[PDB]
């Protein structure tokens, strides 16, 4: 299968051609798959619950990316089927461009829910219930094979994302009337959903000053100061900042040094939500240019293509290294596998 290999510039040689475009492919299909076979063994096998879902739908949605990844990267690795280039690149290219408006959705979706709750507390329940979350799932999941239908009926390319492939780097062009089709009906509205929600989710919540929760780094213990530790002399309404140095972990005895700030889940969402949308944003922006035709550049359609495929490896890697609990199996494993790798020696 011939692959359009334009990285390391007139340095290629027969044994060197398609290396550097090799290993980013193929370290993107292992993070990927592995990043979100991990998160869904761990959270999604208990948090705000309609997020909790459409988290749960955008990870099986970045697994499938890193899935689809492995045709490129088999046919990189010289293994083919007796299949034309022009079909597998032009299905791969479809399954992406859908399943990344799935998690561009899921992340408006999110956006608006978390939006409602702050700005229609009373009403949010009343809003949101287990049949409505169930049909706005499969709602994206039509919508987004239904924006990406076209490329199957002669409209154009409507992505880079099998550009890796040469038949569609060559043969299949993008058409304005689609790109623009595309962009409208897809970026632009969810760019603006979570422009809009954020922005004042942020406005809201900026008068009201929330005391922040601390958690022990050895054990768990969450320090909430709405409840304080009155049996130790702590006054519920102090922050972790005005209790005395003097002050220990009720659960293990450890000192205020050993207490991570527990980050709010709201932040968590707006910092996925500002990596994914910025890793495609270079992508639309070239996206948009080649579709004008006021630029052509494979390099520059290479980096963006898999700079936005990568914010499916960055989703895991955000959500399971925000969560306080996660990050303390992690430091309990390393025990572990130290105790044990202490009792092995013992010999
Ligand atoms: C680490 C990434 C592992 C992948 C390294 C790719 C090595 C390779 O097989 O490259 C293809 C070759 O250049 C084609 O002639
Ligand atoms: C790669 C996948 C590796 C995932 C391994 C998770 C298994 C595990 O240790 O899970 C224990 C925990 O109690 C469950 O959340
Ligand atoms: C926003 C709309 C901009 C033009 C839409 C358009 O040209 O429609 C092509 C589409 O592929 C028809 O199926
Ligand atoms: C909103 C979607 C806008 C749909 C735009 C449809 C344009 C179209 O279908 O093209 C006409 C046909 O090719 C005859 O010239
Ligand atoms: C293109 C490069 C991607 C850089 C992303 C920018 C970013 O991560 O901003 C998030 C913000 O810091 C969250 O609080
Ligand atoms: C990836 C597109 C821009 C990403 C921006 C956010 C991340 C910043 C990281 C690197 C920027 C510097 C690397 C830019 C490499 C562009 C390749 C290029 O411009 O090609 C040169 C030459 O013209 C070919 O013919
Ligand atoms: C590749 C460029 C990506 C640069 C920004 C990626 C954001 C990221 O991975 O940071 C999350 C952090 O690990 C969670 O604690
Ligand atoms: C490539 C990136 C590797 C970063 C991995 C873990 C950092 C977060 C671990 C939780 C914070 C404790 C820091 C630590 O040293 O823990 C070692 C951990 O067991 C090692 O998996
Ligand atoms: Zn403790």
């Amino acid at each position: 299968e011939r692959h359009s290999c334009p990285l390391g510039f007139g340095h290629y040689s027969v044994v060197d051609v398609c290396i550097f475009e090799t290993v980013v492919i193929v370290l993107l299909t292992f993070l990927i798959i592995a990043g979100n076979l991990t998160v869904i063994f761990v959270f999604h096998c208990l948090h705000h619950y309609t997020t909790s879902y459409f988290i749960q739908t955008m990870a099986y949605a970045d697994l499938f990316v890193g899935v689809s990844c492995l045709v490129p990267t088999l046919s990189l690795l010289h293994y083919s089927t007796g299949v034309h280039e022009s079909l597998t690149c032009q299905v791969f290219g479809y399954i992406i461009s859908v399943l990344k408006s799935v998690s561009m959705w899921c992340l408006a979706c999110i956006s608006v829910d978390r939006y409602l709750a702050i700005t229609k507390p009373l009403s949010y329940n009343q809003l949101v219930t287990p049949c409505r979350l169930r049909i706005c799932i499969i709602l994206i999941w039509i919508y987004s094979c239904l924006i990406f239908l076209p490329s199957f009926f002669g409209w154009g390319k409507p992505g880079y994302h099998g550009d890796i492939f040469e038949w569609c780097a060559t043969s299949w062009l993008t058409s304005a009337y689609f790109t623009g089709f595309i962009v409208c009906l897809l970026y632009a509205p969810a760019a603006f959903v979570v422009c809009f929600t954020y922005f004042h989710i942020f406005k809201i919540c900026r008068q009201h000053t929330k005391m922040k929760k601390y958690t022990c780094t050895v054990c768990g213990y969450i320090y909430n100061p709405e409840d304080g530790d009155p049996d130790n002399g702590v006054n519920p309404g102090t922050d972790f900042k005005d209790i005395p140095d003097d002050w220990v972990c009720p659960l293990c005895g450890v000192g205020k040094d050993q207490f991570e700030e527990v980050e709010e889940y709201l932040m968590v969402l707006f910092r996925i939500t500002s990596v994914f949308y910025m890793l495609q944003l270079p992508y639309i922006i070239y996206f948009l240019l080649e579709s004008s035709r006021v630029l052509d550049n494979p390099t520059l359609s290479f980096l963006t293509t898999w700079l936005a495929i990568s914010n499916s490896f960055c989703n895991p890697v955000i959500y399971a290294l925000s969560d306080s609990t996660f990050r303390l199996g992690l430091r309990r494993l390393s025990e572990t596998m130290c105790t044990s790798c202490m009792e092995f020696l013992e010999v």
